[PDB]
């Protein structure tokens, strides 16, 4: 099995995503976002770089937590609506 997001044109695997915000979660370094999960918990994001690239400036994707650290879904900046769109995660099985 193979999992990820797909942000309009963009790809990002989710492994990749998941270990990013390993790390941002262990360093207490995630941010309060503005969005909640379906269940109403309050996420807080990183900037989500390409591959396994750690970076806290923007980069326009960002990734989203709940406390436990999971990551709960992965929005792209829309220059033309001025939103955070929601990207489509992807579970491909063998």
């Amino acid at each position: 099995g193979s999992d990820g997001w797909t942000c309009a044109g963009s790809d990002f695997d989710g492994d990749q995503v998941r270990g990013q915000a390993r790390h941002w979660v262990d360093q207490q370094k995630t941010k309060f976002s503005d969005f909640q999960t379906h269940d109403g918990v309050q996420l807080c994001h990183f900037e989500l770089g390409e591959g396994n690239q750690l970076t806290q400036s923007f980069t326009g994707f960002r990734a989203y937590c709940d406390e436990p650290g999971d990551v709960y879904n992965v929005r792209y900046w829309d220059v033309s609506s001025r939103t955070w769109v929601l990207c489509t995660h992807y579970d491909i099985d063998f």
